[PDB]
């Protein structure tokens, strides 16, 4: 497995790990909290305990070898920004990051994030789309 | 055809704005005037109201909507009461944002037709978006 | 004849102790072992359990009780889910301590047969106790 | 009205005020919070805004003229103890106090309270009694 | 030693323990904090670790056998009041208590304290007296 | 003969009131007007002033007092600077309330003629008061 | 005046404003706190009250017209990063920023800061240099 | 020739590292072992010690140094006592980091030969660095 890596196994991160597994994809799952890493042992090709803000730990992880790395760190803008900053130095092809708010988003754009995710807002758009389909698509 | 969104937080507001961009009419509602003002331009009608009050629900004409989205956040109790009431008004489709597991569990037994989990649901979207990189 | 008390706080524990003093058998339950131990000597049986879990509710034999008192406090969501479940098990009498107004409102629509408000109810008791000074 | 006085119009205090009114009894209702005093205007023979811990305010109230005074101050042991301390000096015939916990109860006994109320626990006993009646009294 | 007992070995309590020792008096020194009890081993006829608010511990101490008991509990009105309440039940001949403020003093009077000490204020009076002596007594 | 008290907290205020009761004149000073007002009736003169400012110290006429008591509390730095200045003005007797050990240590090297420790000093008073029970 | 602009008038920022004035340089001094802006009226060619994180306010300031802009925002990494982010978009020739710590520094590098200042550490080097001069330069 | 730095925070540590890079010997001292370990490799000697204690100051041989930099931070009282003591030991040059205005004022009267204000001093450096852009 060297295509998908998810850092931060909260509701958002853990959910992509699981869905990837369900779809038969191998995934590197990482978190600083062991209780979180263990909760995703059955869904990860490899579940490691590591501080994503530490360079050496990012090398002991081989994160440089992944095409897509999702930073799903939650209510910790600093760990989130620091992490995306490091792996952007490792010139990772695709770095996706969950943003906490407008400020976070603003630094993430210039810091290296290729895609920025706002769960709340983004799901609101998809829900709007589903509602529209109920009617329009005569669904 | 009717769409009503109760609770104009990031999630609720975003669906109101989307429905508007997609040229759909939408009743936006929230107990906080400041929240209502924020999305007044996107809704065919933006009303201040406590979705917990049956009287405020009837003068709202909510009973006449096909789809009502309860997007209350931290106020779990209000989210639960609100859905209980909409169910009493027999709304055809009631979609509710679940704050957590216990919330989902009561919502399921209460009459929510669809329960939305933004973080979890978005995570599945991203996993699927991640696969499509090689479609 | 059967009595079961879920949630052994000041209120719930006090009813367990009273039932015992009045020579009645009672099933005492709480998710916290320390709470259960505190009233073990007063209950015919004191069990650790999360009243939210259907599995833990069935192995508890709660379905066989005539009266079940849900005395969950601050955890409003657990109080609500618990009562929803007991209602599914068709308990004959389900009495619930209400934490606040919204709580009372959902409990009423959920199937609680009696809703208890300690402070308010005690206040009425005292007012009545105050009149009796001249009976 | 000079028989019942209730200090502290929370759930507990406000409830006795209301029940007394319902039963046709006149009652002096007092609270330091005006929004609380106004909420009980329709149920009190007199609803006054006053700090029960201040002696002069207790005299400007004429509290010395009541046979029963209920101290229903809530999560403020100090205001509660201080208040019962003062009116005990005013040698009030009956002083009833809502206690917050065991400690509060302990000082209240020696400080002058004639009756001490523990809503939570006390209601638990009455509920136990009602349950017993459902069966025993064949009710 | 069964004449003096000091509960609460802070600056105030520890200081009376020490001065008593200096004057050749035996003293029972008690505190809930072991690091405090050990700091006064060399000055106490007996230095015990105990929660003064617990009755049994007050009996395991034999506090009932002392003519004077000083409650020198500091910034903990509750532990202070509770403690003086208990030993007043043990009908101790003299109970002296350091008060934190006016409120504390007010409960202490009715609760059983024979003497109440306000270090700050009281020392202010003695300092005033010393100043007066510098001049008046031609000292 | 002159007495001046800087810092009208419990300690400082109490000495001002005592000196007054003992028919002595006293200059009471504090940076906080509310503190000064509290002891205005006990002092021959109650002045608002920042004892740290040399200008405010000279217009105060502090230099003309025989005894100046610095009773500053939590503001250790102000207590220290104030005493440094009074020493520059060569006040005959400067008595300072020490907040803690480090404070006492600098006060001793700074020129405080007497350093007062309320809690400790009162404790010795009580021990001595305790012995006198059998005098 | 259109050469130097200082945002954040704390000890650090206010000090450069003053020194610039002393040297006869015109300077734009800005702060969100009016009490801070007024404290530097006598030293600034223009002292304005403005939120540096707001774009429009940065345009109402004409900040785009300055060769050097110092961001001296203190204990507010977010306002600091956000501000340097904006003026970097305004393509300001030289943006100097006081960093709070290593993390701040890390984002500042990639975000656009041309020079990053760490007062504490940096002064430590100059003090070391002065000590060395006392001896080495036989000074 | 002798250099001693007391207080190895950002400021103090930085001067120790600089002196080392400039090939100078330096005695680094701090009450916290973790702080001392951090700069052990940069100092000719790194010692754990409470600069407030005269005994620990003498066994430190501080009296034999030409320049002693007191870089204590938040602990203003320790900074003040420490400098008072070094002055008693007649250190030739005592440089002290001032935490604030009151601190500077006592340090000046206490015997500090140089008082350093990092933020303010750096600000003047930057203003001067800003002018030099056109030298
Ligand atoms: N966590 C909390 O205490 C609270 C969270 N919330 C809300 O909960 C919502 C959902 O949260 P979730 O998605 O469940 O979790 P989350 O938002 O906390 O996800 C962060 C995950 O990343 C991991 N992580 C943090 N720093 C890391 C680092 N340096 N390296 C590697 N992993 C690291 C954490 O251990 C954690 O599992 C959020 O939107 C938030 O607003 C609300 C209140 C409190
Ligand atoms: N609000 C705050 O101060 C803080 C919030 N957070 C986190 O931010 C997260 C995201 O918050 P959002 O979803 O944007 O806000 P939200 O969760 O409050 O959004 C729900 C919306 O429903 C409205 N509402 C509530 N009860 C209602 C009723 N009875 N009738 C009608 N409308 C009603 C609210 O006014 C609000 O605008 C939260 O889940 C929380 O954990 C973290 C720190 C502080
Ligand atoms: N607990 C605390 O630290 C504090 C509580 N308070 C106040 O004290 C008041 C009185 O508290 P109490 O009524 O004595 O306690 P409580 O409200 O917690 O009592 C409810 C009991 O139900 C149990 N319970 C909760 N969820 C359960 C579940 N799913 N299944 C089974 N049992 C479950 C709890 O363990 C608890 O013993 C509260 O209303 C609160 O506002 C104030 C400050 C702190
Ligand atoms: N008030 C709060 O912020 C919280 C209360 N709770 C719980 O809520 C429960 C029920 O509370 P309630 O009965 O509704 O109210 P309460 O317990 O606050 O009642 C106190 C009432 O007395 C009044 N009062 C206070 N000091 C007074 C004085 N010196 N003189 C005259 N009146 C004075 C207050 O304004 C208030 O209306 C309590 O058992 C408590 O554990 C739990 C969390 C927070
Ligand atoms: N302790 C603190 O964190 C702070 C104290 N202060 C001030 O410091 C001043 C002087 O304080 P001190 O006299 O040194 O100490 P103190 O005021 O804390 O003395 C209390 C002593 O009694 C002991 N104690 C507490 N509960 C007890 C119990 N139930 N049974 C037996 N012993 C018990 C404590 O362990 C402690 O040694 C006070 O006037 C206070 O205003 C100011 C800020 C913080
Ligand atoms: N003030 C508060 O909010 C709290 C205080 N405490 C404790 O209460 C204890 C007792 O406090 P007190 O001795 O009554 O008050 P205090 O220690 O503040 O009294 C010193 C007096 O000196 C005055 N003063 C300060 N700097 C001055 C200057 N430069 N020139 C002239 N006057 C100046 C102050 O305004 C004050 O009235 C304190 O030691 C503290 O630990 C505990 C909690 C809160
Ligand atoms: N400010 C505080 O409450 C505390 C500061 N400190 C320390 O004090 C040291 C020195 O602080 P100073 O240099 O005096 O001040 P500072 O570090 O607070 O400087 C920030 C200045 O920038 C201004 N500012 C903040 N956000 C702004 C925005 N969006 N747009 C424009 N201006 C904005 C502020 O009003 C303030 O005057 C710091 O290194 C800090 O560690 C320590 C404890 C508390
Ligand atoms: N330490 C903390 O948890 C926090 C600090 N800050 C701010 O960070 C700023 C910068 O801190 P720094 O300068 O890096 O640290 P600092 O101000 O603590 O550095 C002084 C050094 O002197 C040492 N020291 C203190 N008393 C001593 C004595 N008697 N003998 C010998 N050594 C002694 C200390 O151990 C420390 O390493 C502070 O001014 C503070 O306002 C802000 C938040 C938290």
């Amino acid at each position: 497995n060297k295509q998908f890596a998810v850092i931060g196994l909260g509701r958002f991160g853990g959910s992509i790990v699981k869905e990837l597994h369900r779809m038969g994809h191998e995934v590197l799952a990482v978190d600083i909290n062991e209780e979180k890493v263990n909760a995703y042992a059955s869904y990860a090709t490899h579940a490691v305990i590591a501080n994503a803000t530490e360079e050496n730990e990012l090398l002991s992880l081989g994160i440089r070898n992944f095409e897509y790395v999702i930073v799903a760190i939650g209510a910790n803008i600093q760990a989130s920004t620091l992490t995306t900053l490091l792996l952007k130095e490792l010139d990772i092809p695709n770095i996706w990051v969950k943003a906490q708010n407008y400020y976070h988003h603003k630094v993430l754009e210039k810091i290296g994030a290729d895609r920025i995710i706002h769960p709340e807002k983004d799901m609101g758009v998809k829900i709007a789309q589903s509602l529209s389909d109920e009617n329009v698509l005569n669904y």
